[PDB]
């Protein structure tokens, strides 16, 4: 039997939340995924010898949350907080995503990974050292990813699983 891990992917629209999830699930890069589609996905994967069933919500927009999105924020075990390395505003807005998670959990100790996506693109406006400074302040890992090439994608999700295990018995 399989251990469930409930993961939530958050961040500004346009950063690659959906592309990252689709790369993890389907091993393909999608270049035009509807920016409004929000849904949950499953993936069976062995991580460090444990058969895991990941339960992943790919969040979209900031319209009135569905009961499902509210449920995933409340009961989610770990969060991928995504910005794009060519989107300075998305990096600046990570603060707000962190603050939301801390409020929902009433805690500063929540399993989380800072993800800098679109690492394949040449227009880098967020330096790795800026992201490292932010992640160090929050006490969380920082991983750069490309949903296009798959670089870092498994790393980001597996690291989030490992961060959940560091926080609680699973
Ligand atoms: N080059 C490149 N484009 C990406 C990457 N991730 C997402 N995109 C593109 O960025 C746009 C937004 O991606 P999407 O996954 O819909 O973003 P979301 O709003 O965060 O779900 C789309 O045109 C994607 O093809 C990436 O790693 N590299
Ligand atoms: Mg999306």
């Amino acid at each position: 039997h399989m251990t469930e891990y409930k993961l939530v992917v958050v961040g500004a629209d346009g950063v690659g939340k959906s592309a990252l999830t689709i790369q993890l699930i389907q091993n393909h890069f999608v270049d035009e995924y509807d920016p409004t589609i929000e849904d949950s996905y499953r993936k069976q994967v062995v991580i460090d010898g444990e058969t895991c069933l990941l339960d992943i919500l790919d969040t979209a927009g900031q319209e009135e949350y569905s009961a499902m999105r509210d449920q995933y924020m409340r009961t989610g075990e770990g969060f991928l907080c995504v910005f794009a390395i060519n989107n300075t505003k998305s990096f600046e807005d990570i603060h707000h995503y962190r603050e939301q998670i801390k409020r929902v959990k009433d805690s500063e100790d929540v399993p989380m990974v800072l993800v800098g996506n679109k690492s394949d693109l040449p227009s880098r406006t967020v330096d790795t050292k800026q992201a490292q400074d932010l992640a160090r302040s929050y006490g969380i890992p920082f991983i750069e990813t490309s949903a296009k090439t798959r670089q870092g994608v498994d790393d980001a999700f597996y690291t989030l699983v490992r961060e959940i295990r560091k926080h609680k018995e699973k």
